[PDB]
């Protein structure tokens, strides 16, 4: 069986002072499909792959192509992924819930660099031979991840640093915790980095949260965000505020909206100010499909 | 929802003395896949993307891409669109109806230069920030076009010239009247188009028609198209005749026929003949899937 | 209509001394994402068109793009195809049998070069212009086709070489025959090809065959490839020995099995060893959606 699923967004997207001669604010756009073949079995075990067709305006070319493709096999909660993989930093619970906007974006994101799913080609020819391979398992309200990615296969092991991580996140009705943990994050030597991030919901209504990293080598050092959402009805507000350890850095926060329009519209928009003292803001709306 | 349509073309396409050791006859075809995705509300407002894939015999490195894709909005008659979109001068009716063979072709059609609807990728990088924004309206058997495209949006806008056109259509059942205008046409300062057609539908079987162009600053000069058709049973027979003001240009005219031979399956051909006396014949299928 | 259909593959290619600074051990996969459109009529002349998508480990920019298309159309038992198509000696009957393995290799396929169905896009611009043509024929249980390619169709005919081949099999319960011969096979002045090959199911279970080459310029020369499967409940086992005349040449070998784990999912591997010693070995798994 093959499926299609994907969505479409699109907005405006500000950046005060974005550059000399440029305009500040532009019609921001991304256009996701996701081609899903799977081949179910009697025994229990499921084998899939996975392909991505992705346009983002800016795009070189005024072109989409597909990226490389990701394979599982599924049986009894296991799930074994070869390829284009979902890592382990990038996949945990509650490490990027202070994004906001139709963007979902946040300065209180990770600073760090490390491997994750890449959506698209690319054309420096880095990514040719990059092939990885993940394995997760949901035990209890527990999930837990493993990943291992390896830049280049091709080449001798003992000349190419490869990326290992782990991570576990856990849930009940209120509490959540997360933690993850990768060494030479990103292919970079000693770029290990960490994250342990804990939720609180304190009502069916509101959640406050803080996530603490270690960013490895990034010039930004170690990281706290603390963020909370509290829906009204349709609407749902969130803010979020964060350090990092860079000497003379500013303290990042940001506010916004998401409304639900109907079941898989959301209206959303957010104004948030960075470490640099950068000021974006943005408005639009996501439609899945 | 994803949904996706297309068709399939191919047949012989004939240039008389194409050129120095090239073929006159070769085998021209086109498959064109169209990736559809909606999203419906209870609102009565509809959401939808648009992605296409098209290859042409000839194409570049024998292989297909997307395009840049399209964003649109529906509700009650009125459609907005972003991205790559429909520009009035391209959408309006009956501005192509001299069009003829299975490629439909024409030197009827207008001869000046205003950007459309991308249907592929551009690889000198001259499309990357396009960026276009159209509305549509049904207001009774009329039909309202608006579109303005901006060909670079991230530079300031003093430094590009942006595309604005309109055009409107009115149809009955025996009579049809369309006009169009559009100023800084493709881009090109001071290229400001128009057009105004109408047609008669002499009978349920026959349809007579009259096209007139300003083509801005191509070197064409204004235009006239006068073109007709006639349907006996699945056969429509197809004629045009045209004339521009370019200086010793000659009067451009062809002769065609369609056969429908079944739902969805077309064949068409057809013998033309230039402005700087070029001959031109096709004969070939196109099959809608 | 649309239909997609496709194939995942991953696992383990082994290449003993691969080379200076390089893993002999990688895990090589492929996605295929078929794209049909078919227009049915009620005359019984079907239409169709298809696309390919095919992503392999190491391709180029970590991407995956459409290739050039096929256009066919079916009456009573007789294929027209146009454009990328499917060539005799890449569509008889028995040639490729003694493949095995999860990637279906075997030194025991033909050494010589011909065109065949193109997978994917060319960077080379090769492939830009190139067009076949290619009828096909089942006249009882037995199988006729005929190709004709031209590499470049927009360029004066005497300036360049066209390949032209047929072939024809037949079978019944227990004996299958197969022949096919190609003139100026890929383009080269004088590659002129043949396959000769006969099969006998001497069980429901087990099958001898052999075929012969002339391999034309290849340095090759004549080829013999004898193999045998035999089938074990699920599991097939399979091998084959094959000869060419190539002064020095070793005898190249192998040994493999399959295992329909489900419908749609077959596990394989196999260990052979080519013409001039080398060491290839392989496992792994292909699923069908
Ligand atoms: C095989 C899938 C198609 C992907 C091929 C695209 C190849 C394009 O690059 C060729 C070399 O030129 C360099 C491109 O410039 C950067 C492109 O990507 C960035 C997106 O904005
Ligand atoms: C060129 C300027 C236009 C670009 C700016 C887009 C800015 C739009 O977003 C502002 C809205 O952000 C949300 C604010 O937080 C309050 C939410 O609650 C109020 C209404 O539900
Ligand atoms: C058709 C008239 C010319 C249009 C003026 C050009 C001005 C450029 O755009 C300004 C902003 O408006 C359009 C954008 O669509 C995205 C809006 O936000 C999404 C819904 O929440
Ligand atoms: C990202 C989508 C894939 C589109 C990328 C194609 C990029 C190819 O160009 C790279 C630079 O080389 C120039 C190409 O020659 C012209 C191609 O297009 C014309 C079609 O016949
Ligand atoms: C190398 C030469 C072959 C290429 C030429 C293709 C020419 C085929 O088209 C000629 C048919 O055009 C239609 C003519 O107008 C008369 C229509 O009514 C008659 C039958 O229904
Ligand atoms: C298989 C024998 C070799 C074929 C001869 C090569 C000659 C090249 O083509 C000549 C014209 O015929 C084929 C084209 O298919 C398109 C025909 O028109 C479409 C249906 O109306
Ligand atoms: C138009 C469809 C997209 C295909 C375009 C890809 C164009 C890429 O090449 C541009 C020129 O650079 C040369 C590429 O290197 C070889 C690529 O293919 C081999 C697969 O491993
Ligand atoms: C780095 C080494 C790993 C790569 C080698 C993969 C080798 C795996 O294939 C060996 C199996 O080949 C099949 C053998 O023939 C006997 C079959 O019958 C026995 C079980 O059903
Ligand atoms: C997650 C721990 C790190 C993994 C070790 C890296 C070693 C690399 O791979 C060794 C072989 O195992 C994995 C391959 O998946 C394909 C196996 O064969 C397919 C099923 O028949």
């Amino acid at each position: 069986m093959i499926s299609l699923n994907g969505y479409g967004r699109f907005g405006l997207q500000y950046v005060e002072d974005r550059g000399v001669g440029l305009e500040d604010t532009i019609i921001s756009s991304r256009l996701r499909i996701n081609i899903v073949g799977t081949t179910e079995t009697d025994q229990g075990v499921t084998f899939g792959a996975k392909l991505r067709m992705q346009w983002d305006d800016g795009d070189a070319f005024a072109g989409t192509a597909g990226n490389a493709a990701q394979f599982w096999t599924s049986y009894n909660g296991v799930t074994v992924s070869v390829g284009n993989v979902d890592t382990a930093f990038d996949s945990v619970a509650l490490t990027y819930d202070s994004e906001m906007g139709y963007e979902a974006s946040s300065f209180g994101d990770a600073q760090s660099s490390f491997f994750k799913y890449n959506s698209k080609y690319d054309a420096s020819g880095a990514l040719d031979n990059y092939n990885g391979i993940a394995v997760t398992y949901s035990i209890s309200g527990v999930n837990l991840y493993l990943s291992y990615v390896d830049p280049d296969q091709t080449v001798d092991s003992s000349l190419v640093t490869e990326e290992f991580g782990i991570a576990a996140d856990w849930s009940n009705d209120m509490i959540s915790l997360a933690a993850a943990y990768t060494t030479d994050a990103g292919g970079i030597v000693d770029n290990d980095i960490a994250f342990v991030g804990a939720a609180y919901k304190f009502n069916d209504a509101g959640t406050v949260g803080l996530n603490w990293y270690d960013n490895g080598l990034s010039t930004a050092g170690d990281q706290v965000t603390l963020y909370g959402n509290y829906a009204f009805g349709a609407t749902t507000v969130r803010a979020y505020v964060s350090d990092i350890d860079r000497a003379g850095a500013d303290t990042a926060y940001g506010i916004g909206a998401d409304y639900q329009f109907a079941e898989g519209v959301k209206v959303s928009g957010s104004v948030q100010s960075g470490f640099a003292n950068e000021t974006v803001a943005d408005v639009g709306v996501r439609f899945d499909f």
